[PDB]
């Protein structure tokens, strides 16, 4: 069957060894040789199927192998992969990282709810097994071979910490099991013990990713001419100006293509350049690109482009206005969910998905929202909170999620009485906000 590469993503609490794990997955160096052809793309790293074979050679004695996909695509940055609205998904399968030395943490809890609300398929990487006392490492080994060669005390400690984490997941409404002991691969979460330091378990992880996607999600991997593209990030590049970084999940892109996307001031409508990184910052130019890959698009008027936006191509038969109204549905739908004349807090987020997640939580959690925005916070944005200084300074604050605040903007906010909360984590914004609300409640007199 004509399949394209599965797309996977990685997430989990901070300091769980996510980036380190990613680096281990990407290194050329494996047990007995090297994995060749591993290429850097825009926002993602690409693994041709031969590189996966090399990486999973040690897994062949423990499982049957399947190599029907052309390769594997991994998003390079650990929410950023959940940037579109809840309605769709570019990431085929997620990797939830759990620190075995700390178990379930609060940002793991958030991740799980996020994955659940999207019905995103995922596995967990039970990371940092090398931190178990007296663990003897065999670099880039399969988990089961290494585990069998451990002392008993080490195996006992693993079982103890693993069974506890297993109970924590069940408290979150998740049945989980070691991947090779899982009797229900679609309902029960598969656990893969890994080490970002040694590479142990990484072959298992890659084998599992290929297994779940090819055996249980082959329909999603079927290549189609229909264009599926989601804006990953908006970046200014010197000899191009403002560019957009997209993940092309299916279809073709051709330079010269007329494209429609969601913008902050309304819809945006031609591709000048299709760019990929040069490995020997400089880019390669392509007349056309085929899914699946991460690619950078150069075009005019991309300055106001929205992260999370779908990307549509205007064909011979399409009406541009209909296509423009289509992509704007996701952003516009968020606008009409807040009370603007009624008055509450200001909110700004990085993407459509993170904005939606924050808004739904805030409504769920009684906190009135007055205004919303996307991307980097400027003074213009914080001034929207000025209307809240006198009538109820309690709501004269900004809730910022995963966005940068300009020095210029944080200076101004403090000239006034505008408190700025900025976090990577929703419960952090909430905790900060309530504490501020409570600090005003013994401004008793």
């Amino acid at each position: 069957k004509d399949l394209r590469s599965p797309i996977c993503c990685i997430l989990g609490h901070v300091d769980t060894g996510k980036t380190k794990l990613l680096d281990k997955i990407r290194q050329t160096n494996v047990q007995g040789g090297e994995a060749g052809g591993i290429t850097q793309q825009i926002g993602a790293t690409y693994f041709p199927i031969d590189a996966i074979k090399a990486k999973t050679k040690v897994m062949a004695e423990y499982e049957k192998q399947t190599f029907d996909v052309p390769g594997l695509l991994v998003i390079d940055t650990p929410s950023f992969s959940n940037l579109r609205s809840r309605g769709s998904s570019l990431c085929n399968i997620a990797i939830l990282v759990i620190d075995i030395m700390h178990g379930l943490e609060q940002q793991t809890i958030e991740s799980i709810k996020l994955l659940r609300d999207r019905k995103a398929p995922f596995v967990v990487a039970l990371n940092k097994i090398d931190r178990l006392y007296d663990w003897k490492a065999i670099p880039n080994n399969s988990f089961r071979d290494s585990f069998a060669k451990q002392s008993r005390a080490v195996q006992e400690e693993f079982q103890s910490r693993y069974s506890k984490i297993q109970l924590e997941l069940a408290e979150q409404g998740l049945n989980s099991e070691l991947y090779f002991q899982n009797k229900n691969m679609s309902k029960y979460v598969s656990i893969v013990p890994t080490s970002a330091v040694t590479g142990e378990g990484v072959p298992d992880l890659l084998w599992l990713l290929l297994e779940l996607t090819q055996k249980r999600m082959s329909k999603q991997l079927m290549y189609l001419s229909h264009v599926e593209a989601t804006i990953l990030e908006v970046k200014v590049v010197e000899g191009f100006g403002t560019t957009i970084d997209v993940i092309l999940s299916n279809g073709y892109l051709r330079e010269g293509d007329r494209i429609v996307l969601c913008g902050m001031n309304g819809p945006i409508v031609n591709i000048r350049a299709l760019l990929t990184p040069q490995p020997l910052s400089e880019y390669v130019h392509h007349k056309e690109v085929k899914a699946a890959l991460g690619v950078k698009i150069a075009a005019n008027d991309l300055e106001k482009a929205v992260s999370g936006s779908r990307l549509l191509v205007v064909g011979p038969e399409d009406d541009e206005d209909e296509l423009m109204d289509d992509v704007m549905d996701d952003l516009t739908g968020l606008l009409d969910s807040v009370d603007t004349t009624g008055k509450g807090v200001v909110v700004q987020a990085s993407t459509l998905g993170s904005l939606e997640a924050l808004l739904d939580f805030l409504k769920d959690m009684k906190i009135p929202v007055m205004s919303i925005g996307l991307g980097p916070v400027y003074k213009r944005d914080v001034m929207k909170a000025s209307t809240m200084l006198e009538k109820a300074p309690e709501y004269a604050v900004m809730l910022c999620f995963d966005v940068k605040v300009d020095k210029e903007a944080e200076q101004y906010a403090e000239q006034e009485g505008i408190k700025i909360f900025n976090a990577d984590v929703i419960y952090h914004l909430f905790d900060s906000f309530t504490a501020y609300q409570e600090k005003l409640l013994e401004e008793r007199r």
